Order: structure tokens, then C-alpha cells, then sequence
């Protein structure tokens, strides 16, 4: 509760999303610093729940983490608030014509961006759950952080989960490796989605048979096999963040 603010010195400008939970709203702290706020519907979700996402916020803190400023608890639709990122998600940014300029060379700087904050999640030894490029924003200065933590800890988006995790709930750091590798996918390819033209369910039992989503005309055979890297069945043959940031970068050169 060093974290609470008066509901007063937040003021409304933009809405940026609308979900059942609420809205997202960018807004102004005091009149001077530019901010994202999170409203909670009440009714949809509880009050404690939404707020353990903030509550996780507190604990993880690394430059590229979406960073939790304050909240606002006490009346009727509660705040969560967060720095602004100009751009919107990867996802946005990479649709949008701009993004569509930007070649490969960011891409995996971006790629590497993310694989750095993952890089803290996992020396902190935690998961996000839900990592995909809807959930990595970016600033103005083209710098990307990861921004969700609903699902993180110390509804899931199928294409994105491991195997073993769909199957035998085992989520682990190895199953946000393997969802890294979607994110690359989503990535290298400007924002399209996994498994083109396919269903979750369809997904789920191609991945039975040990199916992997082909090399993307784009993708360089040496990224492809970073991709292919983290797609790996057994868990523990996955690489590390740390691995990955290191291969990204070098790659970069
Ligand atoms: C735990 C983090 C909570 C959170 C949530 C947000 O909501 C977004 C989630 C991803 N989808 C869209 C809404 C945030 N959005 C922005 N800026 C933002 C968003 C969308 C657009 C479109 N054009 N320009 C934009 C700028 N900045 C910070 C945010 C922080």
C-alpha cells in the first residue's frame, strides 16, 4: 500500500483496448506523466484476482518488463497503473505499415529484447504462461517489454502452449521456451498467427502426432533452427533464455 494513489490525480484521455475484465485506457498521472490504466469491470472478475497481477508486478521489476507505477483500490472501478509504450503490442506494431518497412535485422533485435526479459524471469525463477507477441509492447523508441502477467506465477493460448503443458499441465520456464519459438514465428512472419488456418483443437492433436509448423519462406535456415530449438518434445532439451539471448544476439553480427 505504498503503491495506492488518490483516484484524483488520474485523468482518462484514449481507450486502447476493451476486454469483459474492462478496458485499457491511456491517461495522465498529475497532469505530467503520459500512463496506461487498467480498469476492472466489476462483476466479471473479482476485485483480489485482478489485482494479483499488480501484486506480481511489484515482486518483478527489469527494463524489459512493463513497469507498475501505482493503483487505485478503494472506489468502484479499480486502476492498475503502468508506463506508456507508444506503439501499442508487437502485434500492432508489426501489422501496421511501419512495421511492415522494419527488416529482418530489428526483428531480431526485437527477438532478442524479449528473449533478455525472459532471461530475468527465469533467474527469478518464474513463468509467464501466456508469452506472445499481443503481450510485448513497445515504446516509441522501438524498445520491446513483456506486458501481461495475468498468467504468470512463481484462459491459456493454446498455439502458444508446450505439449507437455497442454497434456499434463506441467507448466515450467521450458514451456515459455517453446511459446518463445511461436513468438518468433509471429515475428519473422509481421504478426500473423500460428498454425495458419488451423483450430486449437486441431492443434493440439497435430502436436500428438509431433507435427512443427515448416520453415517461413522469410526466416533464415539459422534462425529457423532457433525456433526449432526451443519446439523441442522433451522439455529439458529446450535451450535457456540466457542461450537464447546470446544466439540472438551474436546472430545480429
Ligand atoms: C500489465 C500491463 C498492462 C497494460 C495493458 C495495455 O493494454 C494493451 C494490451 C495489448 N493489446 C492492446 C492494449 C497497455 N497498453 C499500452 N499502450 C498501447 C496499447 C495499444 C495501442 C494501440 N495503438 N497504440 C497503443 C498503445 N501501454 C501499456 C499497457 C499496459
Amino acid at each position: 500500500s505504498a503503491w495506492e494513489i488518490p483516484r484524483e490525480s488520474i485523468k482518462l484521455v484514449k481507450r486502447l483496448g476493451a476486454g469483459q475484465f474492462g478496458e485499457v485506457w491511456m491517461g495522465y498521472y498529475n497532469n505530467s506523466t503520459k500512463v496506461a490504466v487498467k480498469t476492472l469491470k466489476p462483476g466479471t472478475m473479482s476485485v483480489q484476482a485482478f489485482l494479483e497481477e499488480a501484486n506480481l508486478m511489484k515482486t518483478l521489476q527489469h527494463d524489459k518488463l512493463v513497469r507498475l507505477y501505482a493503483v487505485v483500490t478503494r472506489e468502484e472501478p479499480i486502476y492498475i497503473i503502468t508506463e506508456y509504450m507508444a506503439k501499442g503490442s508487437l502485434l500492432d506494431f508489426l501489422k501496421s505499415d511501419e512495421g511492415g518497412k522494419v527488416l529482418l535485422p530489428k526483428l531480431i533485435d526485437f527477438s532478442a529484447q524479449i528473449a533478455e526479459g525472459m532471461a530475468y524471469i527465469e533467474r527469478k525463477n518464474y513463468i509467464h504462461r501466456d508469452l506472445r507477441a499481443a503481450n510485448v509492447l513497445v515504446s516509441e523508441s522501438l524498445m520491446c517489454k513483456i506486458a501481461d502477467f495475468g498468467l504468470a506465477r512463481v484462459k491459456f493460448p493454446i498455439k502458444w502452449t508446450a505439449p507437455e503443458a497442454i497434456n499434463f499441465g506441467c507448466f515450467t520456464i521450458k514451456s515459455d521456451v517453446w511459446s518463445f519459438g511461436i513468438l518468433l514465428y509471429e515475428i519473422v512472419t509481421y504478426g500473423k498467427i500460428p498454425y495458419p488456418g488451423r483450430t486449437n483443437a486441431d492443434v493440439m492433436t497435430a502436436l500428438s502426432q509431433g507435427y512443427r509448423m515448416p520453415r517461413v519462406e522469410n526466416c533464415p535456415d539459422e534462425l529457423y533452427d532457433i525456433m526449432k530449438m526451443c519446439w523441442k518434445e522433451k522439455a529439458e532439451e529446450r535451450p535457456t533464455f540466457d542461450y537464447l539471448q546470446s544466439v540472438l544476439d551474436d546472430f545480429y553480427t
